[PDB]
C-alpha cells in the first residue's frame, strides 16, 4: 500500500482575495493549534505507510491536515473563511471516524477542537 499525494494546496487560476477573516484564521487559529502541546500529529498528513495502516486510505477518502491548511492560507487558496472552518472540521472528523473513542489521538484531536471552537467564537465580523 502506498500513501496518496497530499491535499493540493495552490491554484493559481482561483481567485484571491484577502480578508480579516483569512488573516484571522493564519495569524490566530492556525498558529494557536500549531502551537498546541497535543498538535504534532495534526501538522502533516497521516503517514499510512510508515504506520502500517493499510486501511486509513480506505476509509478516508477527504484527508486533512493542518500542513496543508497553513499552505492553503499561504497560496489564498480560500475565498472565504467557511472553506477554511471546514477543512479543520474535516480533520477533526477524520479522526473520530478512522480511530476509537477514548483513544490517545481522538482525546489529542478533541482537545485542539475544543481549542479551535474556542477561536471560531472570536472570528472577527467582515471588514
Ligand atoms: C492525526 C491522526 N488522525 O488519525 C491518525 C491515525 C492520526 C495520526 C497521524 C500521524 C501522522 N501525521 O503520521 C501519526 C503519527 C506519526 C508518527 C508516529 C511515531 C512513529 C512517532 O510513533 C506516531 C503517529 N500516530 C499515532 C497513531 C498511530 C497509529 C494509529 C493511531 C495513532 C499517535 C500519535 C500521537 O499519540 C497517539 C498515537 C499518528 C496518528
Amino acid at each position: 500500500h502506498m500513501n496518496p499525494p497530499p491535499p493540493e494546496t495552490s491554484n493559481p487560476n482561483k481567485p484571491k482575495r484577502q480578508t480579516n477573516q483569512l488573516q484571522y484564521l493564519l495569524r490566530v487559529v492556525l498558529k494557536t493549534l500549531w502551537k498546541h502541546q497535543f498538535a504534532w500529529p495534526f501538522q502533516q498528513p497521516v503517514d499510512a505507510v510508515k504506520l502500517n495502516l493499510p486501511d486509513y486510505y480506505k476509509i478516508i477518502k477527504t484527508p486533512m491536515d493542518m500542513g496543508t491548511i497553513k499552505k492553503r492560507l499561504e497560496n489564498n487558496y480560500y475565498w472565504n473563511a467557511q472553506e477554511c472552518i471546514q477543512d479543520f472540521n474535516t480533520m477533526f472528523t477524520n479522526c473520530y471516524i478512522y480511530n476509537k473513542p477514548g483513544d490517545d489521538i481522538v482525546l489529542m484531536a478533541e482537545a485542539l477542537e475544543k481549542l479551535f471552537l474556542q477561536k471560531i467564537n472570536e472570528l472577527p465580523t467582515e471588514e
